[PDB]
């Protein structure tokens, strides 16, 4: 599986961890080349596993679905734990043997910020808080989990998602950080990106609806091409056209 020991982790391994993470996804073809994800994958090779201890050693194994990569549940020890309203094909393949929780909530941010009473934007990431949140999940609890799976998604699957956010995080190895509104606003709108840079193959570039961004500062602005800075250099995974058009943007 893809594996980051926090007990042995700097800016480097931490990046590494994240660029063979991006890379035992399967993807369709690139485009633009951002790697596009399989909107239907043989279940066989549906979830791939992220192998994460802390600095103290606790082991918990975590599910991303690669078309989408959601995390969809975790194991910890002999239990595992599955989002509410998972893929039924994660609940038969994945983790034979241990002990099956379903976790009273949903896996989207939404609904993980309301069990959590705390909405992402007053979170501290960083490897500390990443060495954590397995500490708290590990040893689960249903007050800790929810905010401790808030850091560890925005820590890994987002990362994967967006350099910016892989390079944020990168940044702090000994003190954590919080959400700046960007960081935010790319979670927010990998989706609405990911529908409009399949769309822009049609029109040569053009967006077909324009993506609306917030500055770390404050300042709205809007990216509207292929060209821009957060297509161009920033962007890593592709939504799965069926996932991204579905919903309109
Ligand atoms: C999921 O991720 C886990 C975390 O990395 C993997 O488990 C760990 O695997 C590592 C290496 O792959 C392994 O590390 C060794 O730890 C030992 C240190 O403790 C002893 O220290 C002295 C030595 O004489 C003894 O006197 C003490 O009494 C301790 O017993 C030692 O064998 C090695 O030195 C390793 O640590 C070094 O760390 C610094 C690096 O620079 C070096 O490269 C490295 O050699 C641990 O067994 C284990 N760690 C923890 C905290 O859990 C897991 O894969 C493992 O599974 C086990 C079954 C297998 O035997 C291997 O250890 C490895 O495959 C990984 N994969 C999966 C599928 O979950």
């Amino acid at each position: 599986d893809v594996n980051f020991d926090l007990s042995t982790a700097t800016a480097k391994t931490y990046t590494k961890f994240i660029e063979d993470f991006r890379a035992t996804l399967p993807f369709s073809h690139k485009v633009y080349d951002i790697p596009l994800l399989y909107s239907t994958i043989s279940d066989s090779r549906r979830f791939i596993l992220l192998n994460l201890t802390s600095y103290a050693y606790e082991t918990i194994s975590v599910a991303i679905d690669v078309t989408n990569v959601y995390v969809v549940a975790y194991r910890t020890r002999d239990v595992s734990y599955f989002f509410k309203e998972s893929p039924p094909e994660a609940y038969n393949i994945l983790f034979k043997g241990t002990r099956k929780i379903t976790l009273p909530y949903t896996g989207n941010y939404e609904n993980l910020q309301t069990a959590a009473h705390k909405i992402r934007e007053n979170i501290d990431l960083g490897l500390p808080a990443l060495s954590s949140a397995i500490t708290t999940l590990f040893y689960y609890n249903a007050q800790s989990a929810p905010s401790a799976l808030l850091v560890l998604i925005q820590t890994t699957a987002e990362a994967a998602r967006f350099k910016y956010i892989e390079r944020h995080v990168a940044k702090y190895v000994a003190t954590n950080f919080k959400p700046n509104l960007a960081i935010i606003s790319l979670e927010n709108q990998w989706s609405a990106l990911s529908k409009q840079i399949f769309l822009a193959q049609n029109q040569g570039g053009k967006f077909r609806n324009p993506v609306d961004l917030i500055k770390p500062t404050g300042q709205r602005f809007q990216v509207t091409n292929v060209d821009s800075d957060v297509v161009k250099g920033n962007i890593k995974l592709l939504l799965n056209s069926r996932a991204s058009t579905a919903d309109e943007n």
